[PDB]
């Protein structure tokens, strides 16, 4: 997250990091078993972290599980990331209480100009690279179809929307992929991708969860 701020221990009970020796994606809880993720986030062997704030300190409120089994989007497409979700199951039940809990899919799909919850662990510079050891946070705005479509000609899908700020300065980016954006206290988005991080009129593009919630329930009922 470049431009945000420092969330505090436990304060985003719903974010989980994925570990492979590493963090290298966010995920979010949906329910005590199952975390959706970024599908361009799927590798084999993800250990599933919740409870976290610093990722390189065991502070008392971890959970580390490993994933059963993952399903990526069966229309996912890595070249135009579009449909840019996964389902990632956990061997066993996390244990839910107030830092580590689920966040409620959307009901409805949220519009241009709603302010949400961005987070994660990914680099903290538009210019070169630094990693936060604690998670970061970020409120931003969703863009308008039109301003989005406008900053990415011929790349944003109906299974996409933009998010941030046209100025620059304030975006997620690289190891932000995976995580949440949440809404009126719903999941209504992904950290997918953009061109670098916090560049001007190059905002951050979100998987678009609210047109995805037939197939989690869906495919949750069945695994
Ligand atoms: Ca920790």
């Amino acid at each position: 997250i470049v431009g945000g701020y420092t969330c505090g221990a436990n304060t985003v009970p719903y974010q989980v990091s994925l570990n492979s020796g590493y963090h290298f994606c966010g995920g979010s809880l949906i329910n005590s078993q199952w975390v959706v993720s970024a599908a361009h986030c799927y590798k084999s062997g993800i250990q599933v972290r919740l409870g976290e704030d610093n990722i390189n300190v065991v502070e008392g409120n971890e959970q580390f599980i490993s994933a059963s089994k993952s399903i990526v989007h069966p229309s996912y497409n890595s070249n135009t990331l579009n449909n840019d979700i996964m389902l990632i199951k956990l061997k066993s039940a996390a244990s839910l209480n107030s830092r580590v809990a689920s966040i409620s899919l959307p009901t409805s799909c949220a519009s241009a100009g709603t302010q949400c919850l961005i987070s994660g662990w990914g680099n903290t510079k538009s210019s070169g690279t630094s990693y936060p050891d604690v998670l970061k946070c970020l409120k931003a705005p969703i863009l308008s179809d039109s301003s989005c479509k406008s900053a990415y000609p011929g790349q944003i899908t109906s299974n996409m929307f933009c998010a941030g700020y046209l100025e620059g300065g304030k975006d997620s980016c690289q190891g932000d992929s995976g995580g949440p954006v949440v809404c009126s206290g719903k999941l209504q988005g992904i950290v997918s991708w953009g061109s670098g991080c916090a560049q001007k009129n190059k905002p951050g593009v979100y998987t678009k969860v609210c047109n995805y919630v037939s197939w989690i329930k869906q495919t949750i009922a069945s695994n």
